[PDB]
């Protein structure tokens, strides 16, 4: 009595990314009935393991519990003892949606670009993938690239832009990225030049700068109030976030001069001086 | 003894706003000799008043206290050494000009992306030079200056041909062959060629049950001439209410009338001449229960 095997390997009917729904095709078969127990066997693909399997009932049978995008393989044994596996069936499972690349950074190259960068992407699958990026008013650049190119922007203009990596799927979009375009003009001088806690050695300065104009500096100069003076100070702020700073070392009852610039890719702006700053006694 | 009368005109030399220097050109006379004494007679033209004279002990003399811009006639009378004879043949001669104060009421306006109007009040000035008005455009820094001369019948000048989104600095003063006083630097920006970046800044505190606080930072130079602080009960909803600010140099505002123990959904938006900016959201808004 030969043992039965089944003539065609099972089909794919639905596909998840976490699910597999399978026809087993136990009938029809090559050998001697009747059929007492149908067992799908199922293993991932290049998985050092042995294989799984369930008793079917029926016909149609759904593997749950998967991982995305892996690759299994499938086929049927039937019992009249067990005999040989059927022909194998091979599928995919689905991809899910990549979360957006990581180290995002857009920057001014010139008056009319920015540059857009991220960190080297590794995929958990081999998944063909590009990278989408989106100004937010489309250019796809291929997945190999780590840095994109946005021409033909205007000059001190404001402009957002969000990436999502794809690859069958559609991935997640990050967060906008807002930069802007370098400035085609000197900035604004510093504004709301205020000047606190004086003491006879020390005084606080404030101010603030407006924003689009690119810049990147700030230098306060300050010197003591003398129309024959040969030194001067200047303090050099290369990031124009910080808004305030501590004098100190000042000599006590005397008068200083101070000015207060910011810089750009064109160049310096006026001098926002302040009134004088004179310490205290002692 | 014919009494003795000068034969030319005296003669202007030198002529300020305030001050005449004249040679009286007493010698030479018709008549017999010699001179006692020589007189300068001297008198606003239309102005109906008796004749101003002064003593003039040599040939040269200094009018003072004189007008701007007034014309005077002069004429020199002579006493022999043993009355008084016919005065001299007249001149006539003007004062100069002192700088004119600035045009009144100026006004600078942006009418587009690449022109702005100054304009100001017609003028009237207390003499009857012909003038005009000279108007200095410039930078921030000061950089491309550029002056331009228009007619003194005109109360407007178009500044074109410059660039979107600028600032400027005009200032004119009204000239004759004296030089005008420089009015105040007017500052004003070109209309923007794009819409607005939307409000940043955005911080809501003094939250209470009925209320809250809501400030906010506008960009400068996008002629922005709006804020519209929309709030509504999150949830869709039948109702909204739209704060219109027209003033855009407010930069809070205090939110009243609030239920408490709820959520609210704030957006915050700026207008221009070419539209409105994206909304600045906030969900920030949960006010504090009647305790």
């Amino acid at each position: 009595k030969v043992l039965p095997k089944p003539l065609n390997a099972p089909n794919v009917i639905d596909t998840g990314h976490n699910f597999a729904v399978i026809n087993i095709s136990s009938e029809p078969y090559f050998g001697d009935g009747p059929i007492k127990s149908k067992k799908l066997l199922y293993k991932p693909v290049n998985h050092y393991e042995a294989w799984q399997h369930i008793q079917v009932t029926n016909e149609i049978v759904t593997l749950n519990y998967l991982e995305p995008r892996t690759e299994y393989e499938l086929c049927v044994q039937l019992v009249r003892g067990e005999g040989h596996p059927g022909p194998v069936r091979r599928f995919t499972t689905a991809s899910i949606g990549l979360p957006p690349p990581r180290g995002l950074n857009l920057l001014p190259k010139s008056q009319t670009t920015l540059n857009l960068t991220w960190q080297p992407i590794f995929p958990s699958s081999e998944d063909d993938f590009y990278v989408e990026v989106e100004r937010r008013s489309n250019i796809k650049v291929p997945g190999n690239l780590t840095s994109v190119l946005l021409n033909n922007l205007h000059p001190r203009e404001q402009y957002m832009v969000r990436a999502r990596v794809n690859t069958k799927a559609q991935g997640e979009w990050s967060e906008d990225l807002t930069a802007w375009t370098l400035s085609d003009i000197l900035p604004p001088q510093p504004e709301n030049i205020k000047i606190s806690n004086i003491t006879h050695s020390s005084a606080m300065i404030s101010w603030t700068i407006l924003d689009g104009y690119s810049i990147s500096s700030i230098t306060i100069r300050y010197k003591v109030q003398g129309k024959n003076e040969d030194q001067h100070v200047d303090v050099k702020i290369k990031n124009a976030t910080i808004t305030q700073y501590q004098l100190k070392g000042l000599e006590p009852e005397t008068a200083y001069q101070v000015d207060i610039f910011a810089e750009n890719n064109i160049g310096s702006s006026n001098p926002a001086f302040s009134h004088e700053l004179v310490t205290l006694p002692e």
